[PDB]
């Protein structure tokens, strides 16, 4: 229910406590975040009586947008070198362990992680979010290494890393943390873990078509019709996802949520 | 001892239509390789489980399962038996009951042995599960080289991970030597490496089908180079994880043993001599 610009202002307010944070980070966060929240709104309405978490709770909504902003900011920090390597390392340790940053200029890290901890419906989801953050950080730095001071790895390594760097796992975990979506339990299902990997691969492939899959393959296998291959790969991952989602029915709002992510395009938020 | 094991696998194989001597030889050869590589490791779990590494009964059973898997693959790919017979066989093996059609008594005998010898019976049910999964992957991959438009490399590899049967191998090992895979598969890192080792096995087998799949869809693509890079890549990822995780013995050695083992030591280069 919170209005778009007020949400941006709330995200920006917190964002100023992070060196390198830009207005763009807050805007993208709210745009991507609203896209998702709007598509799972009908479902969240149905789980609300049970959980006690309101789909329109401003506190939950802005916290979610702040996590998205943090992820956008980190990606830029990593790729555009907005802060020093020492600072990025200190920031990633803090966000990955859930402790305050040891270097100054990044107070927002401790503040957001504390709110998430405090607001967690099922605290297992908070520990998972810290795990996903460490995976995200590792992937951003490994991907960044590849594009330059490297000797390109295999498409396999590329995709495995890109699945972590696309951060869909993080987004899902944060939503589960805030609205009590029981992701920690759902993960016990193999079909669930597999769809997580699939929607993440779908997102990584789509983003790169629109470390990058095309650039990597073309400069490693120039004769190879790279772009054709990838679209095929993307359609393949999509068929597998459709299959698994059919074979198994996940509790609400998971169906709508995965659907929303497959349909989302970097273009609608970036 | 080699030849006595080979003959015990062979003898049982006479109760499976289409079984060839090579199925038994490939089985013992690959199986011997795995068991001798993990031996020093299996000695430490030995007193704890009471399952002796040199146990002849556990050895012959393990090899028969490998032979079953090789035979099943050939039946699917070469049509050694009818589609009707293949369905009845896969049905039986997936439920651990005798095959309903004549000529396949071996199915009953092997599944009864596995049920009788299972350290942790949860591994027996899991083996049946893996057998159904393997059969389903065999079905899919055969029906794919014969339909309309083809599979993506991702779909092929995903199916290929199930069709290489490494899950079945690990499970059978746990079942006979009580390696507690039933609780280990609950570990996300253990699941991740099983997938990596299976992708490695599928690519290795295929580099001696992925190649044909890719060359028929992308003629200008240096396919064999790409697949070789993929194999190297999965191998590096396997090493990265291994280095960052500790798995109860003998799992580390077992995983490494399966990673290395090159098909040229087993199933892809064993056949009956002919004069020509």
């Amino acid at each position: 229910m919170i209005q778009t610009e007020r949400a941006v202002q709330q995200v920006l307010e917190w964002g100023r406590s992070l060196t390198g944070f830009a207005d763009e980070h807050a805007v993208e966060a709210v745009r991507g975040g609203q896209y998702i929240l709007q598509r799972i709104h009908p479902s969240l309405r149905g789980t609300s009586a049970r959980t006690g978490r309101d789909p329109q709770d401003e506190t939950l909504i802005v916290t979610f947008y702040r996590e998205l902003a943090l992820l956008f900011w980190l990606d830029d920090c990593n790729d555009l070198g907005l802060i020093s390597p020492e600072q990025l390392a200190a920031v990633e340790q803090a966000l990955g362990q859930g402790v305050p940053c040891a270097l100054p200029g990044f107070e927002g890290c401790a503040v957001l992680r504390a709110s998430l901890a405090t607001l967690a419906y099922d605290r297992r989801d908070y520990a998972q979010l810290l795990d996903d953050t460490r995976c995200y950080s590792a992937a951003l730095r490994a991907g960044h290494a590849q594009a330059v001071a490297a000797e390109r790895w295999s498409y396999a390594e590329y995709l495995h890393n890109g699945i972590d760097s696309i951060a869909y796992a993080n987004v899902f975990c944060c939503l589960s943390l805030l609205w009590g979506l029981d992701m920690a339990t759902l993960r016990a299902r193999p079909a669930f873990r597999q769809v997580l990997r699939l929607i993440s691969a779908i997102g990584r492939l789509q983003n790169d078509l629109h470390d990058n899959a095309v650039i990597l393959l073309l400069q490693r296998y120039p004769a190879m019709p790279v772009v054709e291959f990838l679209n095929d790969e993307l359609a393949g991952h999509t068929r597998m996802l459709h299959r698994v989602m059919a074979e198994e029915r996940f509790p609400a709002p998971w169906g709508p949520l995965i659907e929303a992510m497959a349909a989302i395009r970097v273009q609608y938020y970036r």
